[PDB]
């Protein structure tokens, strides 16, 4: 498969968790440095249901959800499926957030990337009926038997888009402060039934976590989502916004907000009336980056950015002009810089530090959208 292994010197474990088992309960997918390099043989697209939500996203059929899960059914992305932890040291933790249409599967190659360089990545799965498809489980005897209960993206109507988009950013929120909690409740003691039968051991996050390295990060309403964790929720010490879209935010937030945050944009997907709510978290102050990629479109921070060749991926809006892996690949080297610059981490990320302030010939300072 095309999804890039991680750049970093840290092998990459995979594994689900899911806790408690119920709609109410945390549903997340973790990267981790493993101990083991083994094989790179994780399901990128674990289950059918994800197809047939990511048709009914693309406004399609039946029959597009099974040509998706013959084109991916079967596709890996680069880690080690329930390997083992890697001891003897407590890493840094991301929580990451999807966008619309999206599940916690569908960004590896940044939390693979992140992994590689020493943190423990919480993907989520929302369950606000902004993913595609995801699932709970109704009992405990149903989660023993494996019998899932799906639940599928919801489609507005013009006239619902404001109210309903502000409830999920704020359900999303407390999905992402709840996985923390449930991350942190684990690292210290905390026994714990993972609602899915996998071989890994919860237990081997036991003293794992750097408990002050914390952030949230996300693309798209993920972004937005950065923005509503981190005004309700100072555990989280920074946030990383990957092209978020704003819309779904209250006015209240942008005063709210103490902890630095980057913004890290498409050149391709970014509008005024977009850009000028990121403007507004700007004020003296509080530490606000933002760099544009060049040639860049919404997707190159996705996964599918991945899943096809060039000349279908750029008539499919997947690819840009960039190349999909120097996209990434700039998009997670500002991040590391970001993160060891505000988490106070020791390691070699102030490299690119200079991508922080866009000086690279594939990025632009700041927007392309130049409204003050
Ligand atoms: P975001 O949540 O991006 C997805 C396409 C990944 O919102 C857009 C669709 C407006």
């Amino acid at each position: 498969t095309k999804i890039p292994r991680g750049n970093g010197p840290y092998s990459v474990g995979c594994t689900d968790l899911m806790f408690d088992h119920t709609n109410k309960g945390t549903f997340l997918r973790l990267y981790y440095p493993s101990q083991d390099n083994d094989r790179l043989d994780t399901l990128w697209i674990p289950n059918k249901e994800y197809f047939w939500g990511l048709s009914k996203f693309l406004g399609t059929h039946w029959l597009m959800g099974n040509i998706l899960r013959l084109l991916f059914g079967s596709m890996t992305t680069p880690a080690n499926w329930n390997s083992p932890l890697r001891p003897g040291e407590k890493y840094p933790l991301v929580v990451f957030s999807h966008g619309l249409g999206a599940f916690r599967t569908l960004y590896s190659a940044i939390g693979i990337d992140l992994a590689s360089h020493g943190f423990i990545v919480a993907a989520v799965e929302h369950r606000d009926r902004s993913a595609s498809a995801t699932y709970y489980f109704k009992d405990q005897s149903a989660a023993e038997i494996g019998d899932k209960s799906w639940l599928y993206l919801r489609t507005l109507k013009q006239e619902e888009e404001t109210h309903i988009r502000n409830e999920q950013v704020r359900q999303r929120a407390k999905e992402c402060s709840q996985a923390l909690s449930l991350i942190l409740d684990i690292d210290h003691g905390k026994p714990v039934k993972n609602a899915l039968d996998l071989k890994f051991d919860m237990e081997q996050l036991k003293d794992s976590i750097d408990r002050e390295k914390i952030a949230v990060i996300g693309h798209s309403f993920g972004g937005a989502t950065v923005i509503q964790t981190l005004s309700e929720d100072q555990r989280f010490r920074c946030g990383i916004a990957l092209d978020a879209w704003m819309f779904p935010l209250g006015d209240e937030v942008y005063s709210r907000i103490p902890q630095p945050l980057f913004f890290i944009n498409s050149e391709y997907f970014q509008y005024p009336a977009n850009i000028i709510k990121m403007k507004k978290c700007y004020s003296p102050d509080k530490e606000r980056k933002m760099i544009t990629i060049r040639g860049s479109v919404h997707q190159n921070f996705a996964d599918f950015t991945f899943a096809t060749g060039k000349i279908i991926g750029h008539m499919l809006k997947l690819k840009g002009d960039i190349d999909s892996n120097v996209a990434i690949d700039l998009s997670n080297k500002a991040s590391l810089a970001f993160l060891q610059k505000h988490l106070g981490l020791h390691k070699d990320f102030d490299q690119w530090d200079c991508l922080i302030e866009g000086d690279d010939e594939n990025l632009i300072p700041g927007t392309n959208i130049n409204t003050t």
